[PDB]
């Protein structure tokens, strides 16, 4: 995150971090037993990390919970990022309390000019590179599809949505992929890609999960 603030201790409870030996991405927790990313996000052998705020240091909130099965969209495209979703079933339900909790999906679209909150442990630099170990907090409005399209020519498919300020100083960055934008109180947003970081017209992109609820919830129905 660029441009943002320290958000607090557990105070972003349905902010998962993704661990193959390190933090590699984020992600939200929909219910007890499933998490929900990117598919660009996906690989073998992950740890989800829950009750994560120093990502570096053992402070007592964490549960740290294998991956049973990761689940990407059927039609995930890898080139274009269109459908840049995924699902995934941890080997145990995590214990929910006040710091670690769920985030309900939405059941209606969001429109553009809510206020939004995008959290993530990614880089906090436009230019050069700084890890924080603590979690950010960036609280942005989604833009029109029109200024979206506009930034991005011919890239914006119906399942992606543009978030942040075209004046550009306060993006989501490197390490952020997977994470939560929550609108509302709703998982509105996935953090998937943009042209750099908190740049001038290149807001960051975002996969639209109210797009995705019927198979969302079809696929933990039966898995
Ligand atoms: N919002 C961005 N600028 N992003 C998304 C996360 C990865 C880097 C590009
Ligand atoms: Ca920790």
């Amino acid at each position: 995150i660029v441009g943002g603030y320290t958000c607090g201790a557990n105070t972003v409870p349905y902010q998962v971090s993704l661990n193959s030996g390190y933090h590699f991405c984020g992600g939200s927790l929909i219910n007890s037993q499933w998490v929900v990313s990117a598919a660009h996000c996906y690989k073998s052998g992950i740890q989800v990390r829950l009750g994560e705020d120093n990502i570096n240091v053992v402070e007592g909130n964490e549960q740290f919970i294998s991956a049973s099965k990761s689940i990407v969209h059927p039609s995930y495209n890898s080139n274009t990022l269109n459908n840049d979703i995924m699902l995934i079933k941890l080997k145990s339900a995590a214990s929910l309390n006040s710091r670690v909790a769920s985030i309900s999906l939405p059941t209606s679209c969001a429109s553009a000019g809510t206020q939004c909150l995008i959290s993530g442990w990614g880089n906090t630099k436009s230019s050069g590179t700084s890890y924080p170990d603590v979690l950010k907090c960036l609280k942005a409005p989604i833009l029109s599809d029109s200024s979206c399209k506009s930034a991005y020519p011919g890239q914006i498919t119906s399942n992606m949505f543009c978030a942040g300020y075209l004046e550009g100083g306060k993006d989501s960055c490197q390490g952020d992929s997977g994470g939560p934008v929550v609108c509302s109180g709703k998982l509105q947003g996935i953090v998937s890609w943009g042209s750099g970081c908190a740049q001038k017209n290149k807001p960051g992109v975002y996969t639209k999960v109210c797009n995705y609820v019927s198979w969302i919830k079809q696929t933990i129905a039966s898995n």
